[PDB]
């Protein structure tokens, strides 16, 4: 009750465990993770023998990270918001396509996305922060004054502290972010005195969001500590943890999920120690191995490796060389049941090329039943599944740091006009179905279901029966709408609208009917 | 506060720092690769041996190229706008062909575009510089003056100077550009004397953009600094930094991503060390070994690689002819599965070649499903994506640069007209999704879909319903507008126009109605 120092301690204190905990585990980890990408050797390697590293995990890596960025990365379809009914189109797409718009085009592309990806399929788990700024530029053509703007940025996650005993976000008493916070920031904030640490000292400093009780009652609410050097800090009341945290593989109740590394070190282990051994066995076999005595043989045949072919003795005349055999051809497919073993696992994909120009086409119905069922259920779809599950919480931050106070600011989102971005609803749901393992119809089958299918039936109910009854021109404006949304030219490029339009009217009622 | 002079030496002891890492690290990395790609020895090569050396990046580098190439030097669609709704066609496609049309054509061609993929290919970074000139010409026919002329240039990354610390372009405190600027261009400044270093002298000089307090107040923004050789120097306050720093597989947060020879040096030195071995075996196999005695058999066989099949001992009559084993058909399959890994790795074109007449080709449904997902989701798209949205920095820069102060020259995007290009809106927003890993539908896919589904689409449109009620002439006239813009006659030499015009007026009301 009524705490203004002890909680700097017990800070310091939780901050100084989670540096101890987290850097010895999950650094040892990531290190590991980290030279086995790059191919660093293991340590086993013998000097005067070659340090052949077969990369495993980079090409594993590389064919992840594409159907990831195609799948999420190519339009703001990723996450709808449903709301209740009657008033959809009034703010649900209106404030979809908003943080679309200002996630992509606005805040460093999907360069975040990239690194969000690398952090979360390397270091086992990749988290973001969400912040705000103010743009004060006095341009007096573009004077965009008092801009509160979000941005959304990587946070390095080896500067990431957290207690272990969260297993989700939402679930931790203790979160440390550390920055550095240089002695300009520290200046515009107004310290008037520097730490242990030319103007930029490249002093370091630390976040922390905590729920604790300093107001000599119950547990409050989450407080924000600037602890930066146990000196002048800024504690406030804070409402929500922006931070997303993925973890790419969802093992059971703990936190940290495994990565790549995880299961695939084995297989590279393997991997590089019988590429050695096969490379071994060959220089063994070019340079050849023999025994000889002592006082006899002493130039060693030179090496055995000069292009000259005497060997010289002294007197003595038997010289033992022994046989080393020379592998067999089984080697050779263990080698190759070993690169289908490491596809299987995760990288499914087949030497992840197309060009067998022999090979044909052949569909029987519903476009090869849905490739094969999507080529045979995809671990990458579930993985994307799980990616957007979790960037849901990513959305709805941006969408609460949105609805506080951002902006008057528009989109054009295939017509001009967007209101205020203060007074939405937060609606406290969302969907990501359109993507992946549900429904999720991926576009390219999709509309060969939705054109096929529902084109043929509804050209049977106009031969048949007629549009009246059926199926008007109303419905089949969505019919040909869908189709253009896979084909990407929705609203404005192709209209065909015909809602009930000024032009409508006179196109139907005039024309079509006095004819 | 109030400093002159202390900010000399401040600028001097970082560009020594920055000199000292750089150096140190990324020369060495850099000439590696360049040994690697030239085919330089390792240095494990013995005398007397062959010291054969298998190229590997050497192919691979160029096999990257041509794809880069193709998807960027082709046409001016590579990066949109996307401005307000209500206004884009006056700026938005305006600006966008004016950038296009003064960086290709008008800046030394695609050139610097060619010097800028090998940059970032090669040295693990590759970054250009954006500048402005000023032409002259006293013609009293082609009176160009007040040419404030906007270039760009590459500028040999060994030049490029900058901090570890800053992960990002626009995140290091320091960037610094070693140039000549010979005594001509000191005369031209106006300097009186020279430096420690005919009238040119190969001087050399530096550039240096940094924030600073020199004012007595708190940290300002970016100064530039033609801090030559500790002397008379040229500052200012300046906005932007025009550089673009392409890393080409983004690494994680840290600024130089790997390059090509970071990933294939390993494969490169395992197939030059196979190729010696293999080649070392079939020259040991055909001139022999054989062990001779001390005092006969001197004339150690004339080498055995004389053509006359003689040898001579001298009275004895043993000798030990040893015999090397012929290696089998496995190192065959080694090298066909080396050179497949290293295709797979990054150069997935499996012999960039398809002279295998006896295939045929066949499509069930959308162009072999695309091209079986774009030859199972090609590196090269991913890579291609990256380019775009770094290069995105770069046409920012030239639109900030022409939107200062340039001229009031004009276009001829389809038709003449474009005023000044000192008044348009930076937009603060770019967008490169028509390229790439996005929507981003390559041109032979996108035209496919589109002509094919759309085509059938209308014409049962205008058969069953109408062209009164559903899609209108003006519609279709934008079928064929995009049909024809992949083609690339687009405007005018297939106009099919129409849109509502003083002919189309007569087109529509005369004939097609009077009929």
């Amino acid at each position: 009750p009524m705490d203004d120092e002890q909680v700097l301690r017990h800070l310091d204190q939780l901050v100084n465990d989670a540096l101890d905990f987290n850097s010895s585990e999950l650094s040892k980890q990531r290190s590991e993770a980290l030279k086995y990408y790059f191919g660093e050797p293991f340590g086993n390697e013998r000097p005067g023998k070659s340090g052949i590293v077969s990369r495993d995990v980079q090409e594993t890596v590389d064919w992840i990270m594409p159907s990831l960025m195609k799948v999420f990365t190519s339009g703001g379809q990723v996450v709808k918001y449903e709301p209740d009914t009657a008033e959809d189109v009034e703010q649900a797409e209106q404030e979809t396509e908003y943080v679309n718009y200002l996630f992509m085009r606005k805040n460093e592309g999907f360069k975040v996305m990239f690194d969000w990806f690398q952090d979360t399929l390397m270091m086992k788990t990749g988290v973001v922060k969400v912040y705000v700024e103010e743009v004060l530029k006095p341009t007096f053509i573009r004077k965009d004054k008092k801009k509160r703007e979000i941005k959304v940025l990587c946070v390095k996650p080896e500067n990431f502290l957290v207690d272990r005993l969260a297993t989700c976000i939402d679930d931790a008493r203790f979160l440390c972010h550390r920055e550095k916070y240089t002695v300009s920031d520290l200046r515009l904030l107004g310290v008037p005195e520097d730490v242990i640490e030319e103007a930029n000292r490249e002093v370091w400093a630390s976040e922390c969001y905590t729920l604790l009780d300093v107001d000599g009652d119950g547990i409050s609410e989450l407080r924000r500590i600037l602890y930066v050097g146990d000196y002048i800090i800024s504690n406030e009341p804070w409402d929500c943890r922006p931070f997303a945290d993925l973890n790419a593989y969802r093992i059971a109740h703990k936190f940290h999920g495994m990565s790549v590394y995880d299961k695939i070190r084995d297989i590279q282990e393997i991997r590089s120690v019988l590429m050695r051994n096969i490379m071994d066995n060959i220089y063994r076999t070019n340079q050849g191995r023999s025994v000889v005595l002592d006082g006899q043989v002493n130039l060693e045949d030179l090496l055995t490796n000069e292009a000259a072919g005497i060997v010289r003795v002294k007197s003595m005349n038997s010289i033992t060389p022994l046989e080393t055999p020379q592998l067999s051809g089984e080697v050779y497919g263990m080698l190759d049941r070993l690169e289908a073993d490491r596809g299987k696992r995760t990288g499914i994909t087949d030497r992840t090329r197309g060009l067998d120009q022999n090979t044909l086409h052949s569909n029987q119905a519903a476009m090869s039943v849905n490739q094969l069922m999507t080529a045979a259920e995809q671990q990458i779809d579930l993985i994307a599944r799980m990616f957007a599950e979790t960037g849901v919480k990513r959305l709805f931050q941006l969408l609460h740091d949105h609805a506080i106070k951002y902006q008057n600011q528009e989109e054009v989102f295939q017509l001009r006009g967007k209101w205020v971005a203060v007074n939405p609803a937060n609606w406290r749901e969302r969907s990501d179905l359109t993507v992946t393992v549900g429904i999720g119809n991926m576009n390219k089958d999709q509309q060969m279901l939705h054109l096929m299918r529902i084109w043929e039936m509804a050209q049977a109910v106009v031969g048949g029966g007629g549009l009246g009854v059926l199926v008007s021109e109303q419905n089949l404006y969505n019919i040909l709408k869908e189709v253009t949304e896979n084909a990407g030219y929705k609203d404005p490029d192709r209209f065909w609208t015909n809602p009930n339009s000024p032009e409508a009217l006179q196109a139907k009622a005039i024309r079509e009917q006095k004819e």
